[PDB]
């Protein structure tokens, strides 16, 4: 029985937008947890994001939809989903309609912090793949989390 629920830290994130992922952007998220209350049928996610070079955190509420499908707001719609989920990862598959409107498509691996596990890795670039996003709109997010725990 898969425990999804817990402590997730971001490892990377992959774009069709870079410019949704760079510094200080509102897809540079660094993870710290995510709670499924499948009786509520809503998700709460925790983290942090830099804006002006210092830690901001976060603690959204989504509401569960059709499917597999979570709908959240944050730097306009998203509707995200739990392409992938193991003992030590997670990732994420999220459509991304800003206040402009325009369509991004991003992915994302997470785990228990750590220590990257380069299986989870190789099914992260894969889905990253997938979705059109190519290898060089991936960025190493646990270089770039210096925020706090
Ligand atoms: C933000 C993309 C992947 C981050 C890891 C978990 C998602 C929680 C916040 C999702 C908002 O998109």
């Amino acid at each position: 029985p898969f425990e999804l629920s817990g402590k997730w830290i971001t490892s990377y994130i992959g774009s069709s937008d870079l410019e949704k992922i760079g510094e200080n952007a509102p897809f540079q998220v660094f993870m710290r947890s995510i709670e499924f209350d499948d009786k509520e049928s809503k998700v709460y996610l925790n983290f942090f994001s830099k804006e002006n070079g210092i830690c901001e955190e976060f603690s959204l509420i989504g509401t569960k939809q059709e499917g597999n499908t979570y709908d959240v707001n944050y730097a306009g719609n998203n509707k995200f989903v739990v392409s992938y989920a193991s003992e030590t990862a997670l990732i994420i598959s999220n459509i991304n309609v800003d206040e402009e409107g325009d369509k991004t498509i991003m992915t994302g691996l997470l785990g228990k912090g750590t220590d990257i596990e380069d299986q989870d890795l190789e099914k992260f670039k894969e889905v990253t793949r997938e979705n059109g996003i190519p290898e060089e709109n991936i960025v190493n997010i646990i270089e770039r989390d210096d925020c706090p725990a």
